[PDB]
């Protein structure tokens, strides 16, 4: 109970900023994220026999896959945590519980592969859910991994609490399909826009929570630009793989999943900031002010993107 984690100087300080990169030792992360959930919910939240466990067993679902991995798990839940710590009066204790688990486990058992290529293929997790496959297979997951014995980290809920935290990590992680993202921006940016927004009313709260979500999943385009450039390798390596499968199915993939067409890649990226990121971090700093650091790092890596086109890298 009086067992803190403490994080050396340099992670202690950077850990609380938006741009904060995990680093490459593996076995530093599920500490990084108990200590976030201890400053960010309380050392009582979560029994830390159950949570250490939960923690490498959600770890264990995630696969070898260049981007889709560990890692990415635990830079998301970063992300939310950041956000949760600069807006520290407007969550529940059961939003900020939630939230930080929804995010570890987010993307669970991911493939490497989008809805899209599971559809074409004919998987069977496509029979089973027609709309947002991976995202009802990442919370399918976690609730079997909240079952096995001794991993029921919020057993100490209420029955009530216990169906609230379970709504709130479904929708979060259904919300995570940037399909639905489109969307929930633009009534977002009307009930801002109409003064009709009102974080009362629940339905409001989830949208603004799925935002939140968006944010966290693509919070790559808000690091500081060699972790974002290198980050990128990485997402494009999982594409290309999937452009491969399309190919093996008879299928052109469209040109982001192409390795023959790398060369449009800077171009993709202008296309993706201004079509997702920026908006998504616009409506977001709009609905929560102290998010704006994410919206300006995101700026900077677009006009980082927009040199690599004009040849000065
Ligand atoms: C941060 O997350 C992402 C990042 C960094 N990048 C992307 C890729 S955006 C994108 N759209 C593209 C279109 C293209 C292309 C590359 C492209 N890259 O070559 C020719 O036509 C996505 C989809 C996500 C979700
Ligand atoms: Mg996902
Ligand atoms: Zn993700």
């Amino acid at each position: 109970g009086l067992m803190q984690f403490t994080l050396p100087v340099r992670l202690c300080k950077e850990i609380e900023l938006f741009h904060f990169d995990i680093g490459p030792f593996e076995n530093m992360w599920p500490g990084i994220f108990v200590y976030m959930v201890h400053r960010s919910c309380g050392t009582s939240c979560f029994e830390l026999e159950k949570l250490c466990r939960f923690i490498m067993s959600v770890k264990k679902n995630y696969r070898r896959v260049p981007y889709h991995n560990w890692k990415h798990a635990v830079t998301v839940a970063h992300c939310m945590y950041a956000i949760l710590q600069n807006n520290h009066t407007l969550f529940t204790d059961l939003e900020r519980k939630g939230l930080l688990i929804a995010c570890l486990c987010h993307d669970l058992d991911h493939r490497g592969f989008s809805n899209s290529y599971l559809q074409k293929f004919d998987h069977p997790l496509a029979a089973l859910y027609s709309t947002s496959t991976m995202e009802q297979h990442h919370f399918s997951q976690t609730v079997s991994i909240l079952q096995l014995e001794g991993h029921n980290i919020f057993s100490t809920l209420s029955s009530s609490e216990y169906e609230q935290v379970l709504e709130i990590i479904r929708k979060a992680i259904i919300a995570t399909d940037l399909a639905l993202y489109f969307g929930n921006r633009k009534q977002l940016e009307e009930m801002y826009q109409t003064g009709s927004l009102n974080l009362n009313n629940q339905s409001h709260r989830d949208r603004v929570i799925g935002l939140m979500m968006t944010a966290c999943d693509l919070c790559s385009v808000t690091k500081l630009w060699p972790v974002t450039k290198l980050t990128a390798n990485d997402i494009y390596a999982e594409f290309w793989a999937e452009g491969d499968e399309m190919k093996k199915l008879g299928i052109q993939p469209i040109p982001m999943m192409d390795r023959d067409k790398k060369d449009e890649v800077p171009q993709g990226q202008l296309g993706f900031y201004n079509a997702v990121a920026i908006p998504c971090y616009t409506t977001l700093t709009q609905i929560l002010p102290p998010t704006e650091p994410l919206l300006k790092a995101c700026r900077d890596n677009l006009s980082q993107w927009e040199k690599v086109i004009r040849g000065e890298e």
